[PDB]
């Protein structure tokens, strides 16, 4: 298992524009296009991202390239953030994947509310961090996804994905 296989399981693959769990236009392996309600705005964002007139549909190769770009961007966001980088650097490789997963889903701003969880993770208080992470809108809105990610933080294993 690696970060790409983990996120592919959590996000799935769709080659036509779809709506995510919050109702936002998305394509590929969880690539957010826009938070605007306008399908035309989403199609414009798609064409700009891919570099051709897609009319709302992409190829599997295109989805996989967007996905590589999005994972790279999540990692770079962690490394440039003075609050996230020291926590990330303290984690083992499996728990680092759980961190990337959360940033991929919620972005740097979405993780800003997890300040107490970050401190517990840096101190390697895994059970306490797991409870704190579950006290969140994230866990209440996408509980199965959150349970897999939290279990990965708690155990440092891939058991929730196997
Ligand atoms: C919630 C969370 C976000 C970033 C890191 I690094 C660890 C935990
Ligand atoms: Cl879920």
């Amino acid at each position: 298992m690696n970060i790409f296989e983990m996120l592919r399981i959590d996000e799935g693959l769709r080659l036509k524009i779809y709506k995510d769990t919050e109702g936002y236009y998305t394509i590929g392996i969880g690539h957010l296009l826009t938070k605007s309600p306008s399908l035309n705005a989403a199609k414009s964002e798609l064409d700009k991202a891919i570099g051709r007139n897609c009319n709302g549909v992409i190829t599997k190769d295109e989805a996989e390239k967007l996905f590589n770009q999005d994972v790279d961007a999540a990692v770079r966001g962690i490394l440039r953030n003075a609050k996230l980088k020291p926590v990330y650097d303290s984690l083992d490789a499996v728990r680092r994947c759980a961190a990337i997963n959360m940033v991929f889903q919620m972005g740097e701003t979405g993780v800003a509310g997890f300040t107490n969880s970050l401190r517990m993770l840096q101190q390697k208080r895994w059970d306490e961090a797991a409870v704190n992470l579950a006290k969140s809108r994230w866990y209440n809105q996408t509980p199965n996804r959150a349970k897999r990610v939290i279990t990965t933080f708690r155990t440092g294993t891939w058991d929730a994905y196997k």
